[PDB]
């Protein structure tokens, strides 16, 4: 319509790793430097996916579904409804690594999403990639 903007400069470019996941519409959540995180979505399965780059910061999906969506949860991603009649579903995801979020149809949602500093958490993390 206009956007009035110029927005995706060519497909989507990584540079710490490559996503281990391909899906179909590829997106950037946060609008500054290479694009940090990747929102990776696969209309065959409607399964989405996360992809962090950064290596100093770990990303945190945090999006929130309405009652009436058809949509479940992938990996260790930790699924619940409120008594209002949402959905919610979050799950982080450390550097060098892809996780999956969630699956089906999506309806009227809100997403949010933020940069947090690998916690101590990423330390022990590591040691499960290998011992």
């Amino acid at each position: 319509m206009g956007c009035g903007a110029s927005s995706e400069n060519s497909s989507v470019t990584y540079v710490n790793g490559r996503p281990t996941f391909v899906g179909e519409e590829v997106t950037k959540g946060f609008e500054k430097d290479n694009g940090l995180l990747f929102r990776i979505v696969n209309k065959k399965k409607k399964q989405w996916a996360y992809y962090n780059d950064t290596t100093q910061y770990e990303m945190h999906v945090l999006v929130t579904f309405n009652e009436d969506c058809d949509i479940k949860a992938l990996g260790k991603t930790k699924l619940e409804q409120q008594e209002n009649g949402e959905w919610v579903a979050s799950v982080v995801v450390y550097p060098c690594e892809t996780e999956m979020f969630i699956e089906g149809r999506v309806n009227g949602f809100k997403s949010k999403m933020d940069a947090l500093p690998l916690s101590e958490e990423y330390r022990q993390h590591q040691a499960e990639k290998d011992k």
